[PDB]
């Protein structure tokens, strides 16, 4: 079986924000089955951000979700050849992000390609302004469609000052290979920053997720 108990992943991330380019490589581990991982992250060019790590966070690996038998694992199916990804975050306050992602398993370790491209956020908001404390738990709505795997969710984000900054998202999952799409579905997420230098520069995260009917 390619996707092993213990799963190691390598992470190449670039792409701007409010016209500020950069690079990221990450490195990260967890257990497929058991829907956990770990990374370990570093900005390798346009260093230090001017915006919000958080933003990026939920753009650093869908084969760790764990799934109950009954439903299909897509994701982990497309493997080794993988799957590419497409999401668009529609933040409240009119900043817009849009990933492209390439997911593939190359001899025994994952290999991740992302693309984040963000713009129109406000010069004097909490994501600009770096005002933000991380991800409540989200919960997304899995649904196939057009022959793709689709994920719906409003993810909240806390902010310094006690209130929560919300974004509307949708992605598509698109494995290389027609493996076996399921049903519809839910995914409680949970994504924590367990250790971050102060501009963010250097950054572990934490993720769980798992799968449940709907």
């Amino acid at each position: 079986e390619v996707i092993k108990e213990f799963m190691r992943f390598k992470q190449h991330m670039e792409g701007s924000v409010n016209g500020h380019e950069f690079e990221i490589e990450g490195e990260g581990e967890g257990r497929p089955y058991e829907g956990t991982q770990t990374a370990r992250l570093k900005v390798t060019k346009g260093g230090p951000l001017p915006f919000a790590w958080d933003i990026l966070s939920p753009q650093i690996s869908k084969a760790y979700v764990k799934h109950p038998a009954d439903i299909p694992d897509y994701l982990k199916l497309s493997f080794p050849e993988g799957f590419k990804w497409e999401r668009v975050m529609n933040f409240e306050d009119g900043g817009v992000v849009t990933v492209t992602q390439d997911s593939s398993l190359q001899d025994g370790e994952f290999i991740y390609k992302v693309k984040v491209r963000g713009t129109n956020f406000p010069s004097d908001g909490p994501v600009m302004q770096k005002k933000t404390m991380g991800w409540e738990a989200s919960s997304e709505r899995m649904y196939p469609e057009d022959g793709a795997l689709k994920g719906e969710m409003k993810m909240r984000l806390r902010l310094k000052d006690g209130g929560h900054y919300d974004a509307e998202v949708k992605t598509t999952y698109m494995a290389k290979k027609p493996v076996q799409l399921p049903g519809a579905y839910k995914t409680d997420i949970k994504l924590d920053i367990t250790s971050h230098n102060e501009d963010y520069t250097i950054v572990e995260q934490y993720e769980r997720a798992e799968g449940r009917h709907s």
